[PDB]
C-alpha cells in the first residue's frame, strides 16, 4: 500500500488515486512575490482554550493527536473561512535531515518539518461528510525550524516511545495545542487538498508565515519512530512529506 518509499511513494500515488494529478493538489510552493495581500480577509480566529485531546496514534505514516470533536470546543474561523471549522486531529511531516521535511515551501525553502492542525466545516455534520465538499476542511499549517526547544511540544515528544510502531496508540488527554503556535498569525491561503492519499480536494489551506522553533533533540525523537509494525524490520519514520505540486492558476492570498 501507499507510503513514502521508492516503490510506493508520491510518484506512485496517482495509480490508485488519479486525483493526485488534479487541479487543486497540495502542497505547493508559496512564491512570496506572487502572493497578493487580500483586504477582504477577516482576522483569523484560533480558539483552542477548550480543546480536548484523547489519544495519540502511530498510523504507519505519521502520528496523529486526536481530539474529541463531538462538541464545539476548539474552532478555527475568520480569515478566508466562512463559518466554523472544528479541530479533529494534528500531525506532522518531517525529514531525515534538518534541510528537508516540510510539505509547503516558501520561495522554494524547505523547513525541517510542518505541523498540520486539521479542522472540519461544522455545517456538514461530521468529518466524513465534510471530505465530500470543496469547502469541507481547513488545515492550519505551521513550519518547524531547528533551534530553541518548543516547551509545548515536549509532552508529544515524550510519549513517542510508547507508540514506536504502526498501529500503536496511547492515552493523550489534556494536551493544549495553543502551546504549538507561533506568536504571529500572519498567513498565506489557497484552495488545495489532503497531502496524503486519498488526496481529496476539500481543503482551505492556511499556512502561517512565522515558523516555530524546536530543538535538535525534539526532531531527533520524531526520527526514532517506525513506519513498520511491531516485530517487523525497522524502517525509520522519516521523510513522510509530499513534494510541491503544480499551482495550476490558483492564487495564493496573503493576510499581511
Ligand atoms: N496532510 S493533510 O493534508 O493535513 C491530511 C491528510 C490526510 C488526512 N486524513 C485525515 C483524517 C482526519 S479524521 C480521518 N481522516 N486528516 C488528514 C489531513
Ligand atoms: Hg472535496
Ligand atoms: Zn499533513
Amino acid at each position: 500500500h501507499w507510503g513514502y518509499g521508492k516503490h510506493n511513494g508520491p510518484e506512485h500515488w496517482h495509480k490508485d488515486f488519479p486525483i493526485a494529478k488534479g487541479e487543486r493538489q497540495s502542497p505547493v510552493d508559496i512564491d512570496t512575490h506572487t502572493a497578493k495581500y487580500d483586504p477582504s480577509l477577516k482576522p483569523l480566529s484560533v480558539s483552542y482554550d477548550q480543546a480536548t485531546s484523547l489519544r495519540i496514534l502511530n498510523n504507519g505514516h505519521a502520528f496523529n493527536v486526536e481530539f474529541d470533536d463531538s462538541q464545539d470546543k476548539a474552532v478555527l474561523k475568520g480569515g478566508p473561512l466562512d463559518g466554523t471549522y472544528r479541530l479533529i486531529q494534528f500531525h506532522f511531516h518531517w525529514g531525515s535531515l534538518d534541510g528537508q521535511g516540510s510539505e509547503h515551501t516558501v520561495d522554494k525553502k524547505k523547513y525541517a518539518a510542518e505541523l498540520h492542525l486539521v479542522h472540519w466545516n461544522t455545517k456538514y455534520g461530521d468529518f466524513g461528510k465534510a471530505v465530500q465538499q470543496p469547502d469541507g476542511l481547513a488545515v492550519l499549517g505551521i513550519f518547524l525550524k531547528v533551534g530553541s526547544a518548543k516547551p509545548g511540544l515536549q509532552k508529544v515528544v515524550d510519549v513517542l516511545d510508547s507508540i514506536k510502531t504502526k498501529g500503536k496508540s496511547a492515552d493523550f488527554t489534556n494536551f493544549d495545542p495553543r502551546g504549538l503556535l507561533p506568536e504571529s498569525l500572519d498567513y498565506w491561503t489557497y484552495p488545495g487538498s489532503l497531502t496524503t492519499p486519498p488526496l481529496l480536494e476539500c481543503v482551505t489551506w492556511i499556512v502561517l508565515k512565522e515558523p516555530i522553533s524546536v530543538s535538535s533533540e525534539q526532531v531527533l525523537k520524531f526520527r526514532k519512530l517506525n513506519f513498520n509494525g511491531e516485530g517487523e524490520p525497522e524502517e525509520l519514520m522519516v521523510d513522510n512529506w509530499r513534494p510541491a505540486q503544480p499551482l495550476k492558476n490558483r492564487q495564493i492570498k496573503a493576510s499581511f
